């Protein structure tokens, strides 16, 4: 059967299809089955169809962005919006709802816009990638670095979008971002911070313009459809380290967090965001699963020993990066050494001590830690036949017993379940994302359905210790925001009502982060 | 006559504030002319009366304020929140509609609810001023410090609502907030970030929680009473040292502002907030203006030449501070000193290195700077009788000519309306507040007037050019707004729309940063 949108007739949207390619033109709309499957979520969560678009909308203007929305108003189409839709682990470029029109925003709105050297900025289109805007910089021996996150495929600003993170000291991408454009869900354009005073210079530099802060609202949102995004960028130091340190036990998380915390709050010595990998994170990156264990069920600790050895590895492998001069580097290094190096079993390797397989990872993370991307990182989905992977991500305090407690929760319910646990602790100033990556068959409906099913016991019992998860998958979405209901779910209530001010017809991205416009809500999808 | 909100009668008023009084109690609800006299804001603003209080509600509790907010929805009165109420300069407690109930949440709802040693934290009701989080510290041999702004006896709260500022690395009030709790605008109560996922440590750790992030939309805002506020708190360096550079020549700006741009950008060697201050403000620290010059209008030059002379000032007064260990102080300070020393006349001075008068502002920059907080800054409204202050903040791009295009427009403007020019380049990382205080009698109906006049003047001249202000004074705020009206005033657009509906019988704050619900829209007040 033909993906059409809810309620909206074969006729309807047939005609709705052809205003769309009066505003972008008959070679940017998609709509056929064998066009759309490169749309539908490449690693797919549930043994059933879901998340199916429509069609898929490619405009070249923040205008034919405008008319599209207008449109799309009129006909009841539900869009959405996505920039390069490299949401790989929560979704891909898959809307939420089933029958809504990808506008993919990143094909042809891809420029470059402003790269400022003298106050470190960038103004971009949604379709500039890491690798762009990493090119751009190399071939104008730009003295500013980007900060990407794993893999540079992505968009700058749908990363952003997303409240993705990357590992410079510019990690946080939200952060970072200064000013943005926006189409609200009826068409009209609006420019965020100092971007709204006509003229003024400052909208890359000065991100809260005047009055109450809105763009924080169109991130994880479906308040509109962003066409313009400002970002920082850091000045490349003068030089840099990485290192690698392996941890010999599963139990040593507790000291390896425990000992991190004083070295990384106040951003000195640990400068870059550190991660605290797994065995099963760093050995899914060099090599498949059957070179350690061809069996049924979860993997032996026989099996576990020789990943180790092989790879030279520990349990847990601590990836860092230091920057600035040489001297500053010995001593922070030295800092570092001394630190963990009371964890019985320790080992320290800087970027230039391994040419081995198991240092890949490292020359990897120093390769991000200095903002140039990387796709080597696609290899973990080598680890399985038909590899795919969903992100469950909770929110830890920077402590070893807490992460600990979230370790043996999770591990349980995977080895429950038989999937393989890849975990890696992402560590801000005052909190880690504990970063739960869940590789799995997407050929088998039955891998499928255990990886659904398993991560919905995941939200419901990450919650009902405290933990909250800061991003997810369209799968998990309605779930993960229904744990956020303090004072009897206040919070989406808030958001419920502003969405439905801003799009009375219910058009952008409905269920984005479990935000439901009136018109879709106590309904099954 | 007696103050009545805008369209409810004696008896209806009447009616309401004793519904108010059987919720906090009769004591704690204020009416009368004289009770009401110490809530107009103590730096009026025009000839004429304005921004007049109705009463005043101090409530215990959140419960409270959620009940001050329903009966206010029934009865039709507006409300305007403050914590402390001292946000003098811009309007001190005064509401921006006249007629308004003032909420001061800080007289009763003053507690530090908690402060975390580990994760360095707060959590605080609107009623704790800097003052009294600086003596919690000290008491508890805390190795944390604070941030605050010039003077200590606002509220920690209160200030980061209206995005306000202080000057150490943690200068950014708002970026270092960490959840709040908010009551919406008809009575309904809401945590955002972790805090709405209940039983979560993680309220003030992680700000995002998870969906769009709405913190920001309850800064220069009238969307809501916030009850409790969460900040990040820095760990104490283990040294520190502040510096004066004086700088001879009205024209120095220019080079002291692109020299500086390259040691701030990066957050090294300028580590703290930079303040770059005139020889009128740091007069007006420590003298009276008749000790200079007793005539009319402008001070001339050779009066301006006794200031510097006697307080052994420059035009330009630059104040720093480094942090942590001695020889990294050492090594900044000398890269300060080289890149500053190429301008003629320009001299250097620690706080080592002064015991004057001229040296007052520098030792207590080196107490703000520190997180030692102040009320010295107080001594500027002593500059003539009757002394009150407007704050005119145009952000300003680090660029020296652009610096001086702002200086040279305010310098003309000041002297054209009789108003001395103290000016104050307040430095971020990539751009600047340009402090603007104006400092006259408010005895004086005439010089009030013209403090209106001249920076309405300002407000549109500078955004002829290309500028906006940071934040404004009641009299501004739809003048400043204006301002910001890209795409035929899109921004105000959405934020009026959001306002009609989170607050459909327009309660919260009629006005605020020029946003004025439906019901008193188009009324010119
Ligand atoms: C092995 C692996 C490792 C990964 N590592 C990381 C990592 O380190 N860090 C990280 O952050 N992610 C990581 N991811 C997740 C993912 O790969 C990246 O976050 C990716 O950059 C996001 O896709 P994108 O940039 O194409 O954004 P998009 O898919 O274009 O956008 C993401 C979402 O943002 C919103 N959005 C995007 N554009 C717009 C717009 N114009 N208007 C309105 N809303 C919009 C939509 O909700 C959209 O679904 C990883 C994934 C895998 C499989
Ligand atoms: C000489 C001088 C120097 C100054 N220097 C500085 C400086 O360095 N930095 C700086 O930031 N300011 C400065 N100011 C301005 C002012 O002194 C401070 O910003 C002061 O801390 C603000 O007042 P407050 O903290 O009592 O906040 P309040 O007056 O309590 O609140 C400010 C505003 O925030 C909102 N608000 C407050 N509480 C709530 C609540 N609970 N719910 C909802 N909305 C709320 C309201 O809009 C309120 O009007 C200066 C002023 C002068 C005269
Ligand atoms: C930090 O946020 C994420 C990190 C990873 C991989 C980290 C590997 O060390 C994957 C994600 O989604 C799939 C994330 O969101
Ligand atoms: C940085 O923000 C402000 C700074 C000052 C005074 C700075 C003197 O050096 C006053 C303000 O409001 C009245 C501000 O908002």
């Amino acid at each position: 059967t033909r993906t059409l949108p809810p309620g909206v007739s074969d006729e309807r949207f047939d005609a709705a299809l052809q205003r769309f390619r009066d505003v972008v033109g008959d070679k940017w709309v998609l709509s056929t089955a064998d066009e759309l499957e490169a749309f539908r979520d490449p690693y797919p969560v549930g043994a059933a169809e879901a998340n199916l678009p429509s069609a898929v909308v490619s405009p070249e203007s923040t205008e034919q962005v405008q008319d599209i929305v207008r449109i799309a108003n009129e006909y009841g189409i539900p869009l959405h919006p996505v920039s390069t839709g490299k949401n790989n682990g929560y979704g891909g470029a898959a809307p939420r709802l089933s029958g809504s029109v990808i506008v993919k925003t990143g094909e042809r709105m891809n420029r470059i816009l402003e790269v400022n050297e003298k106050y470190g900025y960038a103004l971009l289109e949604p379709g500039v990638t890491y690798f762009d805007l990493y090119e751009y910089l190399q071939s104008h021996d730009s003295g500013l670095m980007l900060d990407c996150p794993e893999l540079g495929w992505g968009s700058v600003v749908g990363n952003t979008l997303d409240r993705g993170v990357g590992y410079t000291p510019y990690g946080d991408h939200f952060m970072w971002q200064t000013g943005l454009e926006v189409v609200l869900p009826q068409g009209e354009v609006m420019r965020t911070g100092m971007g709204a005073l006509p003229g003024s210079d400052a909208w890359q530099l000065f991100p809260y313009g005047f009055g109450p802060f809105p763009d924080g609202m169109f991130t994880q949102s479906n308040l509109g459809i962003v066409t313009k995004m400002g970002i920082a960028l850091m000045q490349r130091p003068p030089a840099s380290q990485s290192f690698l340190i392996t941890f010999d036990k599963e139990e040593d998380l507790e000291q390896i967090v425990d000992i991190m915390l004083p070295l990384r709050i106040n951003m000195a010595p640990l400068q870059n965001v550190p991660v605290l990998r797994n065995i099963f994170m760093d050995a899914a990156a060099v090599s498949k699963r059957t070179e350690w264990f061809d069996g049924d069920g979860p993997m032996p600790a026989e099996a576990i020993e020789r990943m180790k050895k092989d790879l030279d590895l520990g349990f847990w492998n601590f990836y860092g990066t230091l920057y600035g001069p040489p001297p500053l580097i010995e001593m922070y290094y030295g800092m570092i050494k001394e630190a963990f190096g009371k964890i019985p079993g320790a080992r320290f390797f800087t970027h230039e001590e391994r040419d081995d397989r198991g240092g890949h990872v490292l020359q990897d993370r120093h390769k991000i830690n200095n903002g140039i991307p990387s796709l080597d990182e696609l290899q973990q989905l080598d680890w399985v036949p038909n590899g795919g992977h969903i992100g469950f991500v909770p929110v830890s305090a920077p402590d070893g017993r807490e992460a600990m407690k979230q370790f043996e929760m999770v591990r349980n319910r995977a080895n429950e379940y038989n999937k393989d646990y890849m975990a890696s602790f992402v560590i801000g100033l005052r909190e880690m994302y504990h970063v739960c990556l869940f590789i799995y068959d997407t050929a088998d409906p039955e891998a499928r359905e255990e990886i659904l099913q398993m991560t919905k016991v995941l939200v419901r019992e990450a919650a009902e210790a405290g933990y909250g998860e800061y991003r997810t998958h369209n799968a998990l979405m309605d779930d993960v925001m229904a744990t956020f209901n303090w004072g009897d779910g206040a919070l989406l209530k808030f958001h419920e009502k502003i969405k439905d001010a801003l799009d009375p017809n219910g058009i952008i991205a409905p269920g984005k982060s479990g935000i439901w416009p009136q018109r879709f809500r106590g309904q099954n999808l």
